[PDB]
DNA sequence: CCGAAGCGAGCACGGTGCTTTCCACAAGATATATAAAGCCAAGAAATCGAAATACTTTCAAGTTACGGTAAGCATAT
């Protein structure tokens, strides 16, 4: 992912839209170097957490009410600190970088 | 019948320090036969060493799911 005369570093998502959303009816998750032999400018690693990041629906999102704090102690007593510890392995998409 | 000229010639040259073709017939050669004994000697049958075309495992190589901080931009005070 470096040094490639190939790969674009912008930040917004120039036909993103449709070079990689269109995957999610072709292929499966697995498999990515399929992926970027189409897609100019990006390359796997990166699309696949941009992807997992964009596409994921069970995320705790919203505004902080008053019945938040209860979820995220629940979330802390499942296994423990969970953040960077072993423990972040099992859990499902609750990653630490989140 | 002697005379001249070749001409062949015995005579000398110092002291020492054998092969094969036949009658001679008198022996030889090739002939069994036990019979114990070990070995040499060539033809099959059993056995084992070298190894190649294959199977396990080791080992290099890149692409894999999963972060570690760090920086550019939106919006509340």
């Amino acid at each position: 992912k470096s040094l490639d005369p190939g790969l674009k570093k912008g930040y917004w998502a120039p036909e993103e839209d449709a070079k990689l959303l269109q995957a999610v009816a072709k292929y499966g998750e697995q498999d990515w170097f399929k992926i970027r032999e189409e897609v100019p400018g990006r390359s796997d690693a990166q699309c696949r957490d941009r992807y997992l990041r964009r596409l994921h629906f069970s995320l705790k999102k919203g505004r902080w009410n008053l019945k938040e704090e209860e979820q995220l102690i629940e979330l802390i007593e499942k296994y423990g600190v969970g953040h960077w510890a072993k423990i972040a392995s099992e859990l499902p998409h609750r990653s630490g970088s989140q």
